[PDB]
């Protein structure tokens, strides 16, 4: 109970409705904070890799009934109701992800961007892991990260795969953290086994 | 909370591992079912498609804190960690589905056969889907299904789905089911706005 | 050694009947001129191509398919199907069909089964073994056909292929109640990966 | 430079548009001759395989200047713009070949079939490969093989991929081909180190 | 017509400690294609997003399609290029042509630190409009900080005919900068109601 739990959703959505689909999300975010008991949302664009264009949206729920909560506020929700209705924005994933303790500074402040990491790893690795991302920890905050947050994918077809996500302020944070990052010890031993898979850079919107 | 939650796992499996896996799987269902307070479970083998021969196991929950506390179970079982280390069993798919409020007599006989359909629709045309499934339930009943659950991929890469379960005694109530179902209106009419994209057998072992 | 021809199209539900109208006449002209030794049609019942239909065509040579594929282009039948717009094939593949020692059946199915397996081909042999010392499991359980060989053509090119006719479920419950349970088809496995099993309804 | 290149290109075209499509389509094969240096084309459609229905053109040259005369040949093409223009054709695929040196006695006549087969293996046994082409080069030409090109992929998602394409005047001649080829000690051999992934027929238009 | 050039682009798994080596081994690879092939530049680094994250890239710049077959003769006699092939710690997944087309750019000769990719799915008879808003936007780029900007469409592969971008920057800030103005464009905004951007991806240089 010391776990938490973060569900990520990506729709794919016309570019038109994106400004629009912001203002609508900001609205449903605070109805999920106030009634769902949701620590958090974030909504942004997904900026590379093959998704580029989508959408995603990302909720933080200590535990699974928060979410099972958030699932009764969809149903009355009118906002939701506008943008499905609206046949420009098409959900295509979601998926949920343990959030496990680490041992890092989280920040307050909103990010502009977020780093999502995923790899593939034994699950009798996962104290190494869990290490490793201790052990770079001052990497991250030294060089501008705000939050991070860390776990495994519960659902989905890479289920079981790790997955890292870490707030930046700016871009030029997130090259100032991979420029130490790579040249860190703990991160060439990751290396050596966990085998990242996929890497992302999410604008806050 | 009307509404109930199905969690689906598929994995690949050694095919020599398969007898003492179903041994395992019965003890650690008793442990869901006792201290999770999971409503039952199913564990076979994946009869058809691009899939056949992978095993899937389902659970069933009246809420999400029940899988939560499954989780937890996780972590501390012992069968469960023999089964991890064994290396001979890989889990590569999860998901988690609702299950809906249908107008269908449930027997309690454990299946023989258990039949999942997966379709695409609009989520608008919500009930208009349920009031086919619950127009066609005698088709099922009196052909020898068992129980039939219906509701949508909550998470992973088919999210949104609708997705239909129908227990069986026999693959000759499967045939005697189906000569009825394709000749019934409502399943007729279901198929001007449902595109089914997968339909598959399940072996209970 | 023989011949299987396998197409796939997906097809409107709407156009399902005028398919099934038009590939009758289509039969006929394929059995009668262009020497093939049979056909079946049908719709794939399970995986990820449910509701797809499928033909499946039977030469003792590949002349013969040639002929069959001179009588297409002649055929208004063939060409009402394209012209629809509501048929679209999107497989073809070839396999080849190895004598097996099963006593076959003249009656016409109601279902078959593919099994299609991924095997050295230095096995080819072991391989027939099986497949033989387990054809009394199918033949005493209902199995009315059963046919083997090696995909010829397409992405899955090398894997066997298994087709088996059944008058009914019940049938194919039973013959799998006992092959899985039989010393061959436990031995197969220890070689052999199955990759794909589907269940086409004969229309 | 005793290397050539040959050019495969793939695209979906509706079935009523076929005939006239054939009819532009030597036109533009005239003109590639003519004023682009190829040293012959060849267009069918794929008659097997996943892409069943999907036509190919195949072009010839020396040296890839030949193609890049023909790229300047497409963009003044009346013919060519007709096509792009008429909304029935999409080409989806297009990618190089090598063309290698050959122990194979060609032949000139138009053939009615293609056999196109694309393996896997080592770059490092370049020459063991060619070495089995060169021994079973008698079983094409026997049983009625008009033309042999061998080579590799230069380009694409297959890059490195092996490629063989073989010409035959009839379908027997293909059957008659593999009754030899399947039993000789050189094709034995050569299964033990490369893995075909795709063989497919093309019938020429 | 012959103002067209092309760019060839290639892409390989390799073990993460084989990197270093491999990157010293390509620069030598790139001097012999430069001097001996008649390479107008190579760039080489590592792909840092998508699914082909850790992947490393190759890419070469040709005036003509002729220039690249040298490099092919090249390769043959290449030590070099036989060492990485023998090694078994390269393996070449993906190879790929493009065009590039004219540009209204001012091309900077600094070595940029990263470059992004960018692939789009468009019409062939939208060709035009593509290129105007190319052009409409190149301020956007050398205003932010962008060194370099190409253009034009995969000649093979199976994206065959998506449009491509590639952009060099010094720096992250100076990409972040740009997509800041980018995105609040009018020519971007209309390039986004005939144009599908279906992949992005940042290259570091090595
Ligand atoms: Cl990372
Ligand atoms: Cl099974
Ligand atoms: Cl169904
Ligand atoms: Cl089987
Ligand atoms: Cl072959
Ligand atoms: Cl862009």
């Amino acid at each position: 109970s010391n776990i938490n739990y973060v569900i990520l959703t990506v729709a794919s959505v016309d570019f038109s409705y994106r400004e629009t689909m912001a203002r609508l999300m900001s609205s449903y975010s605070k109805d999920l904070i106030d009634n769902a008991g949701a620590k958090g949302t974030r909504f942004g664009s997904i900026g590379t890799g093959d998704h580029a264009g989508s959408l995603i949206f990302i909720q933080f729920y200590d535990d699974l009934t928060g979410y099972q909560k958030a699932l009764e506020i969809q149903s009355k929700s009118s906002v939701f109701k506008e943008i499905m209705d609206s046949g420009k924005a098409n959900i295509y994933l979601r998926n949920i992800s343990t959030s496990l303790p680490t041992k890092f500074e989280q920040s307050y402040e909103h990010p502009k961007y977020i780093v999502l990491t995923r790899a593939e790893a034994a699950m009798s690795d996962k104290d190494k892991f869990l290490n490793c991302i201790n052990d770079t920890a001052s990497c991250f905050k030294d060089n501008g990260a705000l939050t991070l947050r860390f776990g495994n994918l519960l659902t989905g077809s890479n289920v079981g795969n790790y997955l890292l996500g870490v707030g930046y302020p700016s871009m030029e944070a997130i090259e100032k953290t991979y420029d130490e990052l790579l040249a860190h010890s703990s991160y060439k031993e990751l290396m050596t086994f966990a085998k990242v898979n996929m890497r992302n850079i999410i604008k806050i919107l």
